[PDB]
């Protein structure tokens, strides 16, 4: 499944690809927390369904931050 | 959970931090698959253990694609 596992104070960039029916595309991106940042791109894809259509989306990742401690 | 769903061909690339006992740190960039990206994190990590002890993980997302498309 697409999980996103929330973490207190993430900084989270999303990189939409909008493909149009015709073929043409439009990309835009959105930075925040993963819930507000998708949370506007979707919103955004709303109010272009009036002269596209329905849409689908799929989610994938770019980019992590790993956090290794040693216990010494 | 973190759980990294896979995608075909994709490029994810991965800042490491790594956290000494003693408060130093030291940060590395791997890039490819999540899972090749990842394995030569911990690989790195392991080769550190004999002189800095056993080492934990959290892994935090940091940047997605997300392709919509319109039906039309
Ligand atoms: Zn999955
Ligand atoms: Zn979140
Ligand atoms: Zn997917
Ligand atoms: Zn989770
Ligand atoms: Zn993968
Ligand atoms: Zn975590």
């Amino acid at each position: 499944m697409h999980h996103h596992h929330h973490h207190a104070m993430e900084e989270v960039t999303i990189k939409a690809n909008l493909i149009f029916a015709n073929g043409s595309t439009q990309t835009a991106e959105f930075k925040g927390t993963f819930e507000k940042a998708t949370s506007e791109a979707y919103a955004y894809a709303d109010t272009l369904k009036k002269d596209n259509g329905e849409w689908t989306v799929d989610v994938a990742d770019k980019a992590y931050t790993l956090n290794i401690k040693f216990a010494g």
